């Protein structure tokens, strides 16, 4: 073991990924190693093993250098595959062997897909900190003008750095749905908590449900801000008996495959062959919106499962996405998956084209079209309407008797501007052999603020220490219009921008708090090299980068909203809670390996319920709004 | 001079293209050259030289390494003007100059396009056959796969020739829009005769219009017979009205550019910005059309010019293309070019996603996309409304008194099978310097035939002597339905096979004559490689190379269509017609510098007319059919 060995071999394993490997060790072992002759290094007396063997014989298992969606009934279960052999290894012998072994003769993206997940999940990956995708596979990060740019470069074996691209649209919200950071988030928050998890694989993602609830409608969130910021009006709901109004061209290519195909605007919903008709997602959406509306979601049997409790917006999730812990999923279907693929193909439903799949029929790169908001919006009021069936919060419910919030102040200024990032075009360019390694990079421009802290001056009228949850959002005020709307037309449109648990003193307090340790956040990662150059360095002298192990959060570039130049007032909302309470029971951020997220409050507390006299919120001790402005640095 | 001079400095120019040149003696001309020190090489006293100049210098010329089409109102202009350089240049040492001088700073389009025309056209080319383009630059005739595996190759400087692509479509008829022998051709016809010709360029291309009007007629009836030949139907004329039914993805990229636009089906026809109304063409339409209903064109005074005669299928031919030979072009527009450009955005109309321009905006291409057959139908049908105005012809009329066919024989089998090419990847993948050349081929599958002759029997039954002309139609029989039409249902269809002026003497004779001696006919091109080799041998050595320097027609392996494997039965029309009054005047095949058309028929004839009863074409002795068979070898 060790990790600065553990994270060699992986560095190694995920290195120009597209070519056999040039690391000896790596294939005498992909030659010579026999996953079937010892199966004793497997829990399971290789099952596992046996099943991918028996299909990579039969040789029935998908081609090398070819794409691959994880939308893919066959691709993923292939995919998946190699997860459970990974999964089932005793120690690193096992394995560095088979992802080795197989690495030589899988495809690449089953490939890659099977060795992250495998790493995030797998009992034997702890030390770990996996290279950016963008770098990895550049090719699903990086727009087809930089690709083109770096294959020139290595033809010539000329090196340097590309600068990327992104005044007719709202590819002017495009910084948002483009970002590197956005996209490794996005495919790592499904990798984190996959939809075709079973408890079989060895623990159980907690809240997957609420989870997913959340997760998009923060997207949602943010994005609906960015698009406030551009002149540009909140986002249409997309609808199947509608026309799909704003299409776009994505510019992006495959490695092996193609261009992403284009979807022209003002286009009609074809039934697209082999995923599902069209009607097929409208009653799916029946069934859904009929479960939420009775009370009840009903399983096989014809058993109703009340949801009008707490675990109801999970059972909820469950069915709308749907992953395995789907109640009746012969019923309620897959909306949300189903919703992918159906978007994808509109390129080709009948594929008369035989063009590859879309730009949405795939993770780390779905936010690059613009139906992909449109999409989240409908799943977003789908839950909107289950979530707003609670009768509103009383008084003596939100308050936290004693605690109140005197004022809330931020010691700095909230100021965004425009950075400059680089990632390397590297693993895209193909290198044979005998022929030298060339330095071709690619340049991005992404959004940025600047640190800020909060300085929350608070009483503790209770006769001593209590412990509290810090929960802040960033709501709006405005229309974009110039409506003033109300904590109730706002409440669901805010941000989460921090949620932390700190002891509380008997007498007033002034807690302060930082722009970096934001809970909802996570730094731009380590480069490949980096991780390659201190990989290597612990190996050969005698790694604890548990920063970067887990991270489930957002870029902290992303933490506050891009704003105008003139700036804009946005209304902060500091809800102090009682932690005893939420932490009633027990990372716990990235509940990556079966633990127990930390916090009971429902997801969004306490803004995820009716508001309808704003009377109310107002008068908690432990609930305080204080506008802020942001401005935007040119 | 020489020419196994001026064929060297071709080919040195026109090598590489992509990258400054390699040939030392180009760049020293390429720096120490300044086109404005000796206005007398110039026969303008360089006014040309001078305008480039000027642009050249406020350096308002187009980019290099970025695309263009010659659809581009601009990038015409400035590609046209290094034309008129070129063009009066007195000798060698005035054309090499610039054509290097220019070469260097002026875009890889405007430049290569020039170079050709201006090689086809001046004075000063005679000597010279030029590379065929699909080498030059391969990126427009070759697909997106195989440029890839170019670059590949390239990369690992390993070598290889790739097997180009093309059940779900009718994309079943591709083998004939997709060669690069019928693309050469349709990109040749328009060098040829351009449309942009002014008659201040030096000479007049005598009946451009009806050249037009035919040279698509027969696209479109050879493409016609194809889809007979695959259990397809006839195609659809394009409306403007109406849904774009069939579109494609053309799977092919540009060199500097991106990805072809691709069309989804079942398409809208929107308005498309910078180029024109959907309706700005139903009215031009409109305009054409009452012309011919009326009897005639009215220029810009408001002056009738009668189109009902002999001249009468040009000048509709100037007003329809809209070449510069038009009465009234503020009036009649541009149908056909418009109709180009107006096909192409249907990918980006507003221009949203900055796609280039498409298929179809392009000589080179179009050929690729369905539409393109649709919209020339349409143009076939507006041409065909006049065609078709003039009173059938007589018995008095088609007869040739004396001469009478007395049989007609194929010596041979008439057989249709599918051979296999090869052209060279080179100038499409980028070689720098000091890294040195890999061979990397495309191998591409073209329809062939084999050789077979006309054993044609007739009489001279006049006392002593008279010239003919051998006009040979291969027209249809069956429906796809299998209703059998009739030489008016069918008139229309024939392609012509050969047009040949032969003495016939008097009494019983035997005229055999060759596929290969066709008229209509041109072999395929002598590679890049091969060309230069043999201008190479010939300085070094003190070049006839005379078969390719015009060159109009279609590929010999084009002659006879494809056929079922089954066979079917073809209707052979053998008209012998009054040499003396056809050549009652005077290449002449490829009248590429001001050579008067030879025949005087008018152009399809005597098929050109309606023909209400077969009664008459069937009694004039000098007009013969017999059926003949064609197979198809899998
Ligand atoms: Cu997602
Ligand atoms: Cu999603
Ligand atoms: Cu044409
Ligand atoms: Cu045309």
């Amino acid at each position: 073991t060790g990790n600065a060995q553990k994270q060699q071999d992986i560095n190694h394993l995920l290195d120009k990924i597209y070519e056999p490997t040039k690391y000896p060790d790596l294939k005498d072992i992909a030659e010579n190693f026999n996953p079937l002759g010892d199966t004793s290094i497997y829990n399971d007396h290789g099952a596992a093993v046996e099943t991918l063997m028996k299909e990579l014989n039969d040789h029935r298992l998908l081609e090398q250098r070819h794409w691959y969606s994880l939308f893919n009934t066959r691709q993923r279960k292939e995919a998946l595959m190699l997860f459970a052999v990974l999964n089932q290894c005793k120690e690193w012998y096992c394995f560095r062997s088979n992802a080795a072994y197989f690495r030589e003769r899988m495809n690449e993206g089953e490939f890659v897909y099977a060795l992250y997940v495998s790493v995030i999940h797998s009992k034997l990956g702890d030390g770990i900190v996996l290279p950016p995708l963008y770098q990895i596979t550049p090719h699903m990060f990086t727009n087809s003008e930089v690709i083109d740019k770096a294959y020139s470069a290595k033809m010539t074996q000329k090196p340097g750095t590309f600068n990327v691209s992104f005044k007719n649209r709202e590819q002017r919200v495009a910084y948002f749905g483009e970002d590197i950071g956005m996209n490794i988030h996005h495919v790592t928050w499904h990798m984190d908590f996959p939809f075709w998890w079973e408890d079989s694989y060895g623990y159980h993602l907690d809240r997957k449900g609420e989870l997913f609830f959340w997760v998009h409608h923060q997207l949602t969130a943010r994005f609906d801000f960015e698009r406030l910021s551009n002149w540009l009006d909140p986002v249409d709901e997309l609808h199947w008996d509608r026309i799909i109004r704003e299409g776009f061209a994505p510019l992006t290519s495959y490695k092996y495959g193609g261009e992403f195909p284009v979807r022209p605007d003002n286009i009609h919903f074809e039934d697209v062959d082999g995923v599902a008709h069209v009607h097929d997602l409208e009653i799916t959406e029946s069934r859904i919106h009929e479960a939420i509306d009775h009370g009840y979601i009903t399983d096989s049997d014809g058993h109703t499962i009340d949801i009008r409790q707490p675990k109801g917006i999970e059972l909820l999730g469950d069915i709308i996405e749907s992953s395995k812990y789907s109640s009746n999923v012969q019923y309620y279907g897959s909306l949300h998956n189903t919703a992918h693929v159906m978007l994808g193909r509109q390129g080709d439903p009948h594929g008369k084209f035989n063009l590859p799949p879309g730009v949405m029929e795939h993770f780390e790169t779905a936010t690059r079209d613009p139906s992909f908001f449109r999409l989240h919006k409908y799943m977003d009021n789908i839950f909107k309407k289950h979530t707003d069936s609670f009768p509103p919060y009383t008084h003596d419910n939100l308050e936290f008797s004693g605690m109140v919030v005197n004022g809330v102040a931020i010691d700095g200024e909230l100021i965004t501007f425009f950075d400059e990032f680089q990632y390397s075009l590297i693993n895209a360019v193909d290198s044979g052999e005998n022929i030298e390694d060339v330095e071709i990079n690619a340049r991005v421009h992404r959004l940025n603020h600047n640190e800020f802290t909060y300085k929350i001056t608070m009483s503790n009228n209770n006769d001593g220490e209590r412990l509290a949850t810090f929960r802040i959002f960033l709501c709006p005020i405005e229309d974009n219009n110039g409506i003033t709307l109300t904590l109730d037309e706002a409440r669901w449109f805010c941000i989460e921008l921090d949620k932390f648990f700190q002891k509380v003193p008997s007498g007033p307090e002034t807690i302060e708090r930082s722009s970096k340790d934001s809970s909802v956040t996570v730094p731009d990662m380590p480069s490949f090299q980096s991780l390659k150059e201190q990989a290597d360095n612990a190996v050969n002298g005698g790694l604890d980068l548990s920063a970067y192990e887990r991270s489930c959060g957002i870029p902290d570039r992303m933490l506050l909203p891009k704003s105008k130049p003139e700036g804009m007032e946005f209304n902060l909302y500091v809800a102090v809670t009682d932690g005893d309470k939420d932490t009633e029971g027990h990372h716990a951020q990235c509940g990556v390996h079966g633990e127990a997220y930390p916090d009971n409050r429902p997801l969004g507390y306490p803004l995820e319920r009716r508001i309808p006299d704003e009377r109310v919120i107002d008068g908690v001790s432990n609930i305080k709004h204080v506008v802020v402005k942001i401005v935007h640095h040119l």
